[PDB]
C-alpha cells in the first residue's frame, strides 16, 4: 500500500536538504523529518539533551538514544494517518530509521565505551521490544543512501551551524561513515531484522554541490521508486 | 472480564509474601510478580542495575526507571494470555504498577535530585506514551495497599537480605511511605490518569506477624473482590 523509504546518511551529508525536494515532485509523496529540534530543548526552557550527549557522551548517550529513537518512532507512526490514506501512489520518506539509531549511532557509542554493557543490554532489549510491537507498521520498502565523505560532512556541519555539533571531530564522523558503508554499500552488517538484508538500496553520491546534482538525483529516485 | 488488582506497598512491606498466598485461594486467581531478580543481572554475568542505582542514584536512577517500568509492563502484558482466558471468575494481581513506578519511585528520585529536569521530562514523556498505547489493557479495577511503618519495612529489608537493599536508609523508606499514604490513604495525590481517583482501594495493616494476620486479611480480600 504505502511504500516506506528511509533516507540514511552521515551527519550533514545533506538529508534535510534532499528531503525538502521530495514533496515538490509528487502530491502523493510525504516526509517525516528527524526531530533534531526537539532534542535541543526537551519538552513533554528545557534540557538540551543533544548538547549533553556531545559534552559528556559517557554520561548522556543512553538517555539520548532512548529519547531520540522514541521521538523518531512517534513521528513516523504519526505519519501513517495523513493525506496519504487517500493518495493514489503514496510514498512516505523517513529521515533515518530505527535501524540507524541502533546499528549506526547506539552501536558506535557502545563500541566507544560511551555506553557500558548494562546500558547497551537495556537499550537493545528496549529496541527489540519497541520494534516487536510497531513492527510490520514501520518496515521499509527501500533505502536511499546519501553518501558523502566524512570530510565533506565535517565541512557541512560548519555550513549548517548548529552550535551543539560544532565540536564534532572528524574521527567521530569517520566511524559513522564506515558503519554506513558496511550496512548500505558492502551490505556486510548483520541485524536482528532479516528482511533488511533483502531491502533494495539506492546509493547517491552527494559530495558535489546540490544545485548541479539536483536533476540526476531526481531521475534516479523516480526510477528507483518505480522498481518497488 | 478479567479484574485487575495491583498490590502496592513500601519496600519489604510484604508483597511477595502476600502474593504467595493468592493462588492458593482460587484457581481463577493469577499473579504477576515484580521482576526484581531481573534487575540484579540485566539480560536481553550482567549489570546489576539495582545495585548501580542504589550506589550512585544521581547517575543510574533514570536508566533504572526506564528498565524497571518496561520490564513490569511486559510481565503484565504477558499475563493477559494465560489460563485466565478460560477461567470463570478471573482475577489478575499485579505486584505494584506503572503508577507506583512513576508517582512513587521516579517522583521521589526526581524530588531528591537523583534525576534532573531533562531526565524527568524524558521519563514522563516516555511513561505517558507507553501508557497511551497499553492503556485500557492494564487499567486497574482495584488496589490493595499493604500498609507498614517505614521502621517495620527497614527491619524487613534486613530479614529478607537482598545485598543491594542492605544500605537503604530509613529516610528513603519514610519518603516512600508518605507518598503511599498520600496516594492510597488520604487520596490527595493527583495523577495524569483520572480513573485512578475513582478506583476502589483496600488498605491492609501488615505491621503484625503474617502468620497471625493471615486469615483476617484473606477475609478482607475475598470481601473486597466480591464488591467489584
Ligand atoms: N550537496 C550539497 N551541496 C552544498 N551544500 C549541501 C549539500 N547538501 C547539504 N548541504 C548543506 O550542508 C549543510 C548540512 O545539510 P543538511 O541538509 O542539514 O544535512 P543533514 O540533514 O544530512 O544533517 C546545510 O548547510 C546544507 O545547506
Ligand atoms: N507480616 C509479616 N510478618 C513477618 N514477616 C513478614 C511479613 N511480611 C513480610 N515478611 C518478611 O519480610 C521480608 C520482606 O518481605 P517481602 O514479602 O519480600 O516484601 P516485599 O515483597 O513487599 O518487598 C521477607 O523476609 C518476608 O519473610
Ligand atoms: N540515535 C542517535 N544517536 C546519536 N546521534 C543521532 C542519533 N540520531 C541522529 N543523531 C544525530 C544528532 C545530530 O547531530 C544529528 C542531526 O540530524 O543527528
Ligand atoms: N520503579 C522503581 N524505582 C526504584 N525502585 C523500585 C522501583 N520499582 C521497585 N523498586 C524497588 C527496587 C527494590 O528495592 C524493591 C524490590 O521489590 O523495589
Ligand atoms: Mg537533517
Ligand atoms: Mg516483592
Amino acid at each position: 500500500r504505502i511504500k516506506k523509504i528511509s533516507i540514511e546518511g552521515n551527519i550533514a551529508a545533506g538529508k534535510s536538504t534532499f528531503v525538502n525536494i521530495l514533496k515538490q515532485l509528487s502530491e502523493d509523496w510525504e516526509v517525516v523529518p528527524e526531530p533534531v529540534a526537539r532534542w535541543s530543548n526537551v519538552q513533554s526552557n528545557g534540557g538540551n539533551v543533544l548538547q549533553m550527549m556531545y559534552e559528556k557522551p559517557e554520561r548522556w548517550s543512553f538517555t539520548f538514544q532512548t529519547y531520540a529513537c522514541l521521538s523518531r518512532i512517534r513521528a513516523q507512526l504519526a505519519s501513517l494517518n495523513g493525506k496519504l490514506k487517500d493518495a493514489e501512489k503514496p510514498v512516505l520518506f523517513f529521515e533515518r530509521s530505527v535501524y540507524s539509531d541502533r546499528y549506526i549511532f547506539a552501536s558506535n557509542l557502545y563500541e566507544s565505551e560511551s555506553m557500558n554493557e548494562t546500558e547497551w543490554t537495556i537499550y537493545q532489549d528496549w529496541h527489540d521490544w519497541m520494534n516487536n510491537q510497531f513492527g510490520q507498521s514501520l518496515e521499509l520498502d527501500g533505502i536511499i543512501y546519501l553518501q558523502a565523505t566524512p570530510e565533506t560532512c565535517l565541512h557541512r556541519i560548519y555550513l549548517r551551524g548548529r552550535n551543539e555539533e560544532q565540536g564534532i571531530p572528524l574521527e567521530y564522523l569517520e566511524k559513522l561513515h564506515y558503519k554506513h558503508e558496511s550496512w548500505l554499500l558492502h551490505r556486510t552488517l548483520k541485524t536482528n531484522f532479516d528482511y533488511l538484508q533483502e531491502v533494495p538500496i539506492l546509493t547517491l553520491d552527494v559530495n558535489e554541490d546540490f544545485k548541479d546534482k539536483y536533476e540526476s538525483l531526481v531521475e534516479k529516485v523516480k526510477e528507483f521508486l518505480s522498481t518497488l
